[PDB]
């Protein structure tokens, strides 16, 4: 029986987002560039605030929305942290470039999130995964 | 509490690899390529083989580990998937992209694995993550 | 004797960006995050500004600077155009993406583009290379 | 007047691949993975073999192709360069990256090519644009 990974939780984030700019419409699909204009992040290992980033999703006309983003936090200690966002919204997986000495080990980190209210978006809930 | 996700076992992969090509050799970290030359996919879900693809990765001194790979099953019963998959050694985060219509329900799918034994990286268990 | 490719002057861009922000200082090479905040566009083609989107940056201790962007052109007759930024600065390689009927050539286009002035780094001029 | 780049002949690939694997085949456009399973590289700068690499590309059923590669060259001299291809078919910009002392130049260069014969669409020229 193959050994499942452990869940536990890192971190959340309550973002705002500009307006979805559609570059790409068609029948089959529209894709959008949205700005990532700030946020909260919270929880036990880091608290601060979105710096920025861009997300790029394509809707499929099937329902099926795939999104990649970047963005930057900045801890309230000072740190600065690249996230990479790969996403089958609404399941968000994650991962973290640092060269802080206190955050170093998110660059072994594979997370994931989903909001845990999906009428609520912009706020999700990461699990560190291994 | 935050609620964790739920976690189903999806497929494994026992993957054979062309040589480690280094790219760039400094004393901060190493990158390379390597080919995916085959590999045999099992599970519950779907079983075939893998066709071909390519990783990069780069191994820094301090021991982390980066990988990117993108990579082809074709099922038992003709299905071509694609696999994209983002590493932090040796935690693999996967998607999927196929229109088949027996296995377009991956196409929703974030998985992660791992290699249930460290000795022999090759061979990797996968599951969805939701 | 190979035949080189013609060159037609596509675009210029003054950009706005925000501060760098580092996330990954080491003495091998500093990786950055750079918002792009806006801009003018002006050419024969399309003339607008930029909504908005991010540069990734690698500067090297060896003085080698390989960036990625992604930003929205606004035309003024209001088509968005996706522009994907690939460089080895100061040399930017660029593809484009639009359902716009008036812009949808610049889905064929492969362009090219410097600062004129290397004092003036957020000034480029853009070149179609066919 | 904006002042155009120069174009100076760089190397010449001819390359082998195997089938186009197509994953996402519907009425707006093809996906498909291809293998690169080597080549000859000429020029008056490099020449040596193609070792291997993977095309992603999406063919629109608006005749609109964009490909994406990573390939390995290994020079008669036993360098190794990882070449990054992004394209709007015919037409292909590329980047390198080495730590060959020889052939460290090409980390800072922009290159672009096409096949000269559309017939022959495995036999690329490019050039260096600065």
């Amino acid at each position: 029986r193959p050994t499942p990974p452990n869940l536990e939780f890192l971190f959340s984030a309550n973002l705002t987002k500009g307006p979805a700019y559609i570059y790409d419409q068609s029948d089959a699909q529209i894709k959008a560039l949205q700005t990532l204009t700030g946020g909260i992040i919270a929880g036990p290992n880091f608290d601060g605030t979105v710096i920025g980033g861009t997300a790029l999703s394509t809707r499929g006309a099937d329902g099926t929305i795939r999104a990649d983003a970047h963005y930057l936090i900045q801890t309230s200690d000072g740190a600065n942290i690249l996230v990479t966002e790969s996403a089958a919204i609404p399941y968000v997986a994650v991962l973290f470039d640092t060269s802080s000495e206190k955050y170093n080990w998110l660059n072994n980190v594979t997370a994931w999130g989903t909001p845990p209210n999906l009428n609520e978006i912009n706020f999700l809930e990461y699990w560190q995964i291994e």
